[PDB]
């Protein structure tokens, strides 16, 4: 599992549960295409996004749909979502953990990169 | 001064200086409108990007230069860079400042809205 | 000003207002002697802590009492406090910045050292 | 388990390993009595500090050595350590995760709180 999303919410003290998460690679043409997509689950933590063999070098975008998480708890929140971009794999395959801590006002991001 | 960006650096304990914003408002088509830009001060801090008049409603991102900032430190991040991307709301406070905390591998960001 | 204190709030997205925040020194027997204390503004900045010449190199306790703010917001919160505990080195620059991003859950808290 | 610990390294984006954690209670004479230690594994966790017979009601102090741990990695940081103060059990047991992410002048926290 080279790529997950592990979301945890700051203001209930919880994992962020039904995070929708959609994946972007830069292509050949500098636009962003669809790579993958999931939601987080019950432990705030999304699994099964991708391959080793699919998850090539590129530049990745994890957009996390925090707007639409907390709209769906009743919270009008400030962001739009949370952007993580990031070159992978550029020096051979590695796993990315992608994590974040949820405010409605709010967010912190870090990763957690291992090599296997 | 309706937006404000203040970038700190947690490696250095300090402002975060020269760093590179650049303010995108999203177009009619989707796409993201160059808005306005500067580099962060001394003090980390990015005043005089719009006026009242200029910055009405509608969704604006907020690309802040993380990768060369690091890099012209000698020290090799993440990220490509960090965006915020939120909406303006007339409605909601007038006064909207993005403040970004930096690390090499993480980054924490929150608005302070204000008046 | 060596010695200053900035509070926000990660749920409002707004300065965190009248918080109450205590500063103590370690003295020679590791016992915490109040040092000085104060309310945040309305900007969540609590100013005038200290002078050049009471400020000598030691470990001081920023306590930020987040309970009572949460609380008065009609919030339940996790921590009983925040505290935040470090060195003041003459050698480093003179002016000390704590700052702290509250959630009821959690916080962040970074340092901004300078001159 | 109902008292864990994880930590992250946001320099190095890693878990952060080998990080001594110290656990106090308050006392009935109000002092920080030693209540139980330990150091985080390989994946940053810390794991075993406590059974669920001992951990009874209290206000309890996680103290996070990060200058231990940043001087360990010949770095000079900001803090002495990190400390997460918080009533435990008021409500029945619960399952606490203290989650930190650390850099030389900065520290995250967050708890994680479940209902077994
Ligand atoms: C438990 C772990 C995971 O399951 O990958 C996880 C998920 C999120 C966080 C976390 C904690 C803080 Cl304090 C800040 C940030 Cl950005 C993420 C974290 F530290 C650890
Ligand atoms: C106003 C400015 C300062 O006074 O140094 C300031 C104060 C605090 C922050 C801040 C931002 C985040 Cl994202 C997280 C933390 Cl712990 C502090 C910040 F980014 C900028």
């Amino acid at each position: 599992c080279p790529l997950m999303v592990k979301v945890l919410d700051a203001v209930r003290g919880s994992p962020a549960i039904n995070v929708a998460v959609h994946v972007f690679r830069k292509a050949a043409d500098d636009t962003w295409e669809p790579f993958a997509s999931g939601k987080t689950s019950e432990s705030g933590e999304l699994h099964g996004l991708t391959t080793e063999e699919e998850f090539v070098e590129g530049i990745y975008k994890v957009e996390i749909d925090t707007k639409s998480y907390w709209k769906a708890l009743g919270i009008s929140p400030f962001h739009e979502h949370a952007e993580v971009v990031f070159t992978a794999n550029d020096s051979g395959p590695r796993r990315y953990t992608i994590a974040a801590l949820l405010s409605p006002y709010s967010y912190s991001t870090t990763a957690v990169v291992t090599n296997p």
